[PDB]
């Protein structure tokens, strides 16, 4: 039938690897179709890689939402937002829209603000069906500082979802263990541990994961399918992954669909 | 082996059907890795669906061809270009980079909806461009025949348009024809008649350059990207009341369409 309609609010990372990029490629891979209100452009100096963030105006920010809007998205995506009018308006057009999904990446940090943090809290978290900080993320959002293990995570998790969260995953990623891969998982019932191996280039992860997470909830799956499958989803790009320069590699986006499934073993902790 | 490189030079069509968007959904289904150096944003009114578009400062346009060229494209599509110095900047890092195939679609118009521009694509971009991609409108202005209205006006206008320069041209007709031309032949391409066909050039142009990175002759490459937009085209739906786009994945997912291929 008619392909569900799944908007990103985030930014454009020129490297195409994350942001925008990886949630209309993920968008795609997933059968949705995809769109994007661009909130900022994202470039790289060739020599250095040092990133460079060009805010858009917020005239157009709101031109691009009214169109996006009018066409009615069946889920909503927020990566780089920037700013708490940005922040706050993200929120509102949730609740202003038809969707039923609202996913929230709370980017603060990009591969190679209490304020902004406490905007999230505040707007963002509170009709969030689900949100998808990573480790460093987490313990802002949290207000809990460093985690540095899964009962640290468990707690970021209960203060997160408390806060109106639906559903925490949290990324441990590199920080918590190398040789397998940690996320934990909350629906204010149960903490479940997600895990798969280690391997390996991981620029766009993130991303990917909120976007596949975003289509998989608008095409049907249960938020538990939908963060699972999602990270069997990115576990494949990771995976295939590939060397961009000296700084950097994106993620295969295409992977779980061209190349394989990876196993993500889920338990109770 | 690795994904190859595909960079557009174009604008954001916010509705998603067109514009990069396109480009990068098209990329993506025909396993490439898309990039996108952003020309403008353009929005469309709620009530009216009049476009609005927004040019980005050029100082942030020049920022990411810088971050693309380093990446190293394989493949340059121009969709959206705006200005002339846009115009020309595309040609220029096309020649900087090593990339093998610049396909232009030389858009002027939307669905839905300044020669000073297309002058600038004649002397910018035709004398680099693997493929030029026009529509019968823009055609007629490339080649300065102004309004086609038949094959013999088409195989004129692909005459002048490849004697300026571009390597293969294609005219999209708009039953179904479109004519390509390689400088030796005249090939009607033809499929059966499909109305959501928002995006329909822009993926065309960009499974056209997908093809050619992947290895594709042109002439294959033309041939394998109408039967891409045919399915697509053939599977867009209706977005609102003034417009629908073509959906992007339906050659892969939905059917897949026999070109008619004819010398003329
Ligand atoms: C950073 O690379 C990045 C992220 C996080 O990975 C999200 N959005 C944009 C535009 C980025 O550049
Ligand atoms: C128009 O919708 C359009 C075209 C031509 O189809 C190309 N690029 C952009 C950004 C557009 O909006």
């Amino acid at each position: 039938g008619a392909l569900k309609k799944v908007l990103t609010i985030a930014g454009s990372d020129t490297s195409a690897g994350a942001g925008m990029q990886a949630d209309l490629k993920t968008f795609q891979e997933l059968d949705t179709y995809g769109m994007v209100a661009l909130t900022a452009i994202v470039t790289m100096d060739k020599d250095t890689w040092s990133h460079d963030v060009t805010p858009l105006p917020m005239d157009v920010f709101e031109k691009q939402l009214e169109t996006a809007l009018s066409i009615g998205p069946d889920a909503i995506k927020t990566g780089m937002l920037g700013t708490e009018e940005i922040i706050k308006r993200a929120g509102e057009v949730y609740e202003a829209s038809n969707a039923q999904y609202f996913v929230v990446d709370p980017v603060m940090v990009c591969k190679g603000n209490p304020g902004n943090t406490e905007a999230m809290i505040k707007y963002l978290l509170p009709k969030a069906t689900v949100v998808t900080p990573n480790l460093f993320e987490a313990g802002q959002l949290s207000g809990l500082g460093k985690l540095n293990s899964i009962e640290d995570m468990k707690k970021a998790a209960t203060i997160i979802f408390d806060k109106g969260a639906q559903h925490v995953i949290i990324k441990g990623g590199k920080a918590l263990d190398q040789d397998k891969s940690y996320d934990l998982y909350y629906d204010g019932q149960t903490f479940y541990q997600l895990t798969t191996d280690m391997f390996q280039y991981n620029h766009g992860a993130g991303c990917t994961f909120a976007a596949a997470t975003t289509a998989y909830l608008a095409n049907g799956k249960s938020p538990k399918e939908a963060v699972i499958s999602a990270k069997a989803f990115v576990a494949s790009a990771i995976k295939n992954g590939w060397k961009m320069n000296d700084f950097v590699g994106p993620v295969d986006h295409g992977a779980y669909n061209r190349i394989e499934h990876i196993d993500v073993e889920v338990t109770e902790v």
